[PDB]
């Protein structure tokens, strides 16, 4: 049949807003979060409304208080902490101000204000890219789980967004206004990657062209040095990428990093690269483009779904101080640069000066209402906290846990389909691949599995599911209509569920097999 | 002097994030905050925490929870009621169920589980648009304070926004994409009016002309008729206004709003009216052009200034069922229709149909990602608490509360200076216009008044009150640099700030009234 | 003294003034449950108690 | 401390000396932020709407 037809068809033999996401976003909701740090966030709005109401100066039983105070206001922390120590999220918050205080070298009393000020959501953002200690904090967090173990955490910064889906929006529009990415241009995207990042591109308001930049399933959807080396096209502005990939969700090996490492460095420094990595905390030893070409690369991170926080709309756009975005911006034609220096007249006087990371900012919202922008001060506090969460879990327990997780769902889904395929080193695993041929294969051997594969269809696979448990996987994209195969989430459904999909399949397998049997049996 | 440099110079003798704000934004950012909705989302927080971790399924001590099930929530938050009735926000959450419930009508379990899914974060926002019973609390607000005591609530749809600053950015963009406003188009606009809504139009992103539609002084900055008129203009294709204004702070009277009505119905039936109303509840009786004229209507609220949460990002757009933009994009060429085919294809089948409203969605987030977009879960749950609260609060007590705390900055500021002006039925003083013409004359009469017009100047009385006090005013614009004055926020400052604002002042009218004694006895 | 609690439950407004609307018979086992068990230690309850099972 | 403006430390060892009865009233006219909060009141409910404070 047809792909962009059958995401049409499937939506209505079962719906339900997980099938819909899946199917209209490409996106498995988690059906975990991080509780902790939000105890601690809630907690921490227990106290500073107190801090509030002690600033209100007249009486009334109408609920009005004022700004919280900062003189004094690491005391009244540490009297509201001790007063707590048996209400979880309090413990968090108690260590979480020795970590920022001991560990990052930061105020104290700044910290706890920019916190408590910032819970209460009643002033500006400001700066409107994002608060002073907040984007140290989250950097710290960022480069730790980005691996960019050799960037001095002052020369990352961060511009926090409602999401990657903002970031996106975002970067798309200001390279256009900038004029960094134009009509025609050349975009080379890892492919295969989720419907949402084909389209932008091919928006009439880009109009970009893109360069497949194709995964080789043989290669455990690695990328192909052949494949990698399409970038040493000139004409290719842009690499687009995901990773650890969304859908085949594996994370570039070390080849593969090097790999664009030397690209950059001997035939394009004049490359930019965009990279999604918000399932880098699922990858075991997760290092990012950014970590490997920080001055090439802008580096979406999304708090989705580690933290099961989908609905938060937590992220940030790192881009290293010096990178190739700004000096492209200082290379545009004098008439250019003209050009933009009346657009960014409102806010600064010497516009040439103005960051490329800065401009993301001033564009986001009309550039003249640069000053009340930026992500809202209670998700930025949200969004601290969860990365001090993840900063001072030295053990990496919470990471542990939904790692076994992950695997606990992928066991249950592949009990009946002869175990779950062998993992990489590579391997994340968020969403899982369901191959008819593989399965049929461990189940019945190599050659059912080939004659398997002829008389199946990815429709009548995800059909056939879909009919016997109402969920509705992911076709099988990214290696030649040969091979029926869907993909599933082991991050969106509880257990009973993958048992039910496995059950499912493993009918139709066993149904394969008797025909099969029946007609070796006729020689 | 002049007034695009005097503001550079003035953010230099005194500085504060404060003054910056006034002077980079206009805005007066409020010292005051509605603290019983916030303790109600931090209580209504813990309370979710709790169902979240009653839905995980292992042993662990690291802080994860599942999903909250909507089955049988009315009796677990009933119990959570019941068991602390002694905590301000739990009270408020309480009844907030029976308003919901009782008055509204909606599903009370739906409610609770969209606030406690909500409030997690735990869910990509659906409909992006806004949460459906959220959306149907918070309209019934908007109708409310908008004084649209006509229009049906089913008629008014919304769509959640991060502030009007998000709101006015997402409604510019749209317009352009969707041709209903090409460069050159002529955009009334209502002055005076701050400057962030004077260098949008300029952009060059759209390139629009202004046809100013000037407020009278002598009229206390209402729109006087031959101004007002000036919209009959077939070429004016939209009136964009703020009000109650910034800076006159005033609302419209009757006239000017019968006076619009008529032009709508008799002359301009095509005309876009795009109001920005965030002071409303400031104002006595309040109605807005949106109440007026519901179907050419673009109406952009915030929740910044009446609930003192600038920081929190919260707004709305509204827009009737059946509106003037949707009948432009009717009325648009086939040709220009194909295009938009193509635009929002990935959307729906009869993007014909996609009603305006939802493009603004669509458009905020590239389209592709419309699935996503939408304001964070979180805060759309603080939007709606504060809400119910301004419903619930049926003596307007908070409203009357906020009026009077206005009212006693302004007479402390007019102590020494001769009482505050005439107070009229169209007054709303979240700014207050501090007219050394005036002042002078309340305290030596007309002739002195008229000698000190000429002795002084705008920038003579801000350097002033910026050098004793450390507070830069807004300097007074609107009625030809022949009137020396300033405006101040009642909003943002203390009792003793203002007492010294005033002092100033009375310093620097008695230094000219000493001179002009010495002056006219030498006769 | 429950009576009381469902009633004001019931009162959509804010006042200080104490009013109360009419109690809800959806979910009321549940509620009244609550209250029976929160106190066991009023012989009143007890007996409220007793009377739901003999009815 | 945040409507007059006056240092909250030294207003609170005002009353707290004060009720204690401890120290010579001092200055004897009347306590320093005694007198500024006092004053306050007396403009204000005798009706001296223009009086400065000072
Ligand atoms: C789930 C997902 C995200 C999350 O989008 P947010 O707007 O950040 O919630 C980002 N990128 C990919 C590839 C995803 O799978
Ligand atoms: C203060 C103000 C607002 C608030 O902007 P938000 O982005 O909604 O915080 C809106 N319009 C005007 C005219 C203002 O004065």
């Amino acid at each position: 049949l047809s792909p962009f037809e059958l995401k049409d068809e499937l939506i209505k033999i079962a719906s339900s807003d997980g099938n819909r996401l899946m199917l209209n976003a490409g996106r498995g909701n988690p059906n975990f979060l991080a509780t902790t740090p939000r105890r601690a966030f809630f907690r921490l709005g227990l106290f500073a409304a107190a801090e509030s109401e002690l600033s209100y100066s007249y009486m009334t039983t109408v609920g009005v208080g004022g700004l919280a105070k900062i003189d004094g206001i690491e005391g009244r922390f540490e009297r509201y902490i001790a007063e707590n120590r048996d209400q979880e999220g309090v413990r968090f918050l108690g260590k979480s101000l020795s970590y920022v205080r001991d560990q990052l070298g930061l105020d104290p009393a700044a910290f706890l204000h920019e916190m408590v000020d910032g819970i209460l959501g009643c002033n500006y953002p400001v700066p409107p890219r994002m608060l002073n200690i907040s984007e140290k904090i989250v950097r710290q967090y960022i480069i730790r789980e980005m691996g960019a173990d050799a960037i001095p955490s002052e020369s990352v910064n961060l511009f926090a967004v409602e999401g990657g889906t903002a970031a996106m929006a975002y970067i798309f529009e200001s390279l256009k206004l900038n004029g960094l990415l134009k009509a025609g241009d050349k975009v080379a995207i890892g492919m295969p990657v989720f419907t949402p990042y084909i389209e932008i591109p091919e928006l009439a308001q880009y109009a970009l062209e893109e360069v497949a930049i194709n995964a080789d399933p043989s290669l455990n959807w690695q990328y192909p040095d052949s494949e990698l080396d399409k970038l040493k096209d000139p004409a290719i502005k842009i690499f687009f990428c995901v990773n650890p990939s969304n859908p085949p969700s594996v994370k570039m090996d070390q080849r593969s990093l090097e790999r664009v490492r030397n690209i950059v460095a001997e035939h394009r420094p004049d490359l930019m690269i965009l990279t999604d990595d918000v399932y880098g905390t699922f990858a075991d030893d997760f290092q990012s483009l950014f970590a490997i070409c920080p001055e090439n690369t802008l580096l979406v991170y999304s708090f989705s779904k580690y933290f099961g926080a989908t609905g938060w709309r937590l992220g940030v756009v790192a881009a290293h101080q010096q990178n190739v975005f700004d000096l492209a911006l200082d290379k545009l034609q004098e008439s250019e640069k003209v050009a933009l220096d009346h657009r960014y007249r409102s806010l600064l006087p010497d516009v040439r000066s103005l960051k490329f990371i800065d401009r993301l900012v001033a564009d986001s919202r009309a550039v003249a209402l640069n000053h009340t922008a930026g992500l809202s001060t209670p998700q930025q506090v949200q969004m601290a906290l969860f990365s001090l969460f993840a900063l001072m879990d030295e053990a990496d327990e919470y990471k542990h846990t939904l790692k076994q997780l992950i695997r606990r769902r992928e066991t249950t889904l592949y009990r009946e389909l002869g175990m779950p395929p062998l993992r990489d080193e590579n391997a994340v695993d968020y969403y899982t691949l369901i191959d008819l041929q593989d399965v049929t294969a461990k189940l019945y051997g190599e050659a059912f599995s080939e004659w398997a594969v002829k008389q199946s269809s990815t429709g009548d696979m995800l059909f056939r599911i879909a009919d016997e448990t109402g969920i509705v996987l992911l076709p099988g994209r990214g290696f030649g209509s040969n091979r029926p195969s869907g993909r599933a989430s082991l991050a969106n459904l509880n257990e009973y569920e993958y048992a039910a999909i496995g059950r499912a399949l493993r009918k139709m397998a066993d149904e394969l097999y008797a025909e099969y049997s029946g007609q070796a049996q006729n020689l």
